[PDB]
């Protein structure tokens, strides 16, 4: 067999596929990750996730996203996509803006992306691409690595690659359980913030030269 | 008398006011630029503005916005904000991302900017900020100069900058032809884009410097 066990996380077992350029991949659910949309999060239950998920935003541990220096969430500005609403960050981050900012964060609502374990990112890194596969109903999308989950945990991607796959995108009730999602990882592509007609076209042409999603297909099969 | 007549257009009256940091300062109406919002422009009237307004978008003359070889409007992708829509264009950019990308534009939806006049920029330049203030409610947001509007008109902004002064924020029935509007540019104060944190800093401190939204509200019975 071309495939390998190299890992293993709540289940689902991943595997390094022989050949250039280097890939692993595992057949999975697809849970909803809505950090980095700036309407994830708000007062009141105001955001489309639950305020709780992010944390306490009256002073306690607030870790949905970035905090002032007394421990509250930021507030987004007049020049933000949802004034008023928390900034919600993700692992992966575009340097050109501030901590503060929601711009700095991946915009889930917007870009395809996917979310590793954490400790088991077998070698990729943020930033990196994926060609990303629902076997049921066969519609696939290019996606970068962009956040980190909880370790014991894995399936999970953006509202955006939701919508592409066909997957329920809503964050409170979205996703699915299923195993139904493949997703082709390949670790050490990027490794850096790029705008995501830079990430596409390359990971289109790692795809191409990897074999295509019909080989994805065929060695689906053995997931 | 610390104003000077430099210009007019439509009507209105184009000032310099004494003093430093250099600045101008017109009172007019708000017309509502929606260009740059990633929505605005669709196939069959989909946008939140009429689709003929950005021209032709049957392969004619198209000035919403960038065209593929053919003369046709550039659509969305699976990772720009609304795929399938058109990419509408504003005159400022932000050089990261390339030509066909909603993102290299100013979103009109989420970022405070002002119109100036064709030809009547009046020595400012692109990106540059001003102090936007409505008369009759009081309120007042920062913004940019962030495109360039029909030579023979004055007073128009973006659907935040609507939302920020109270104004109605509608690309098709909103905004206001009442002068009620007083726009203090400052000229030669950016010239280049910058993030929002940044020039929205910036032109909270040339305020500070030049005397403050008190003295804009005293100099606008002026006018």
């Amino acid at each position: 067999s071309e495939l390998s066990e190299i890992d293993s996380v709540a289940g689902v077992t991943i595997y390094s596929v022989d050949g250039e350029p280097k890939s692993f991949v595992y057949k999975a659910g697809f849970a909803i990750d809505a950090d980095g949309a700036p309407n994830a999060y708000a007062p009141n239950n105001g955001g489309t996730d639950f305020t709780a998920n992010g944390g306490d935003d009256q002073g306690g541990d607030w870790w949905g996203g970035p905090v002032d220096a007394e421990g509250y969430p930021i507030k987004q500005k007049i020049f933000d996509p949802f004034p008023g609403y928390y900034v919600s960050a993700t692992a992966h981050f575009n340097p050109a803006y501030s901590e503060d900012s929601p711009y700095r964060y991946i915009d889930s609502n917007s870009i395809p992306f996917i979310v590793l374990p954490g400790n088991h990112s077998n070698g990729a890194k943020l930033g990196d691409v994926a060609l990303v596969y629902n076997e049921k109903t066969g519609d696939n999308c290019y996606a970068i690595y962009g956040d980190v989950g909880p370790s014991s945990k894995i399936g999970e991607g953006s509202v955006r690659l939701a919508q592409a796959l066909k997957i329920d995108d809503n964050p409170k009730a979205g996703g699915t359980e299923s195993r139904i999602v493949v997703t082709l990882v390949f670790p050490g592509s990027v490794g850096k913030w790029e705008t995501p007609k830079r990430w596409f076209s390359h990971a289109n042409q790692l795809t191409k030269a990897w074999g295509g999603l019909s080989r994805l297909k065929t060695l689906s099969d053995q997931l």
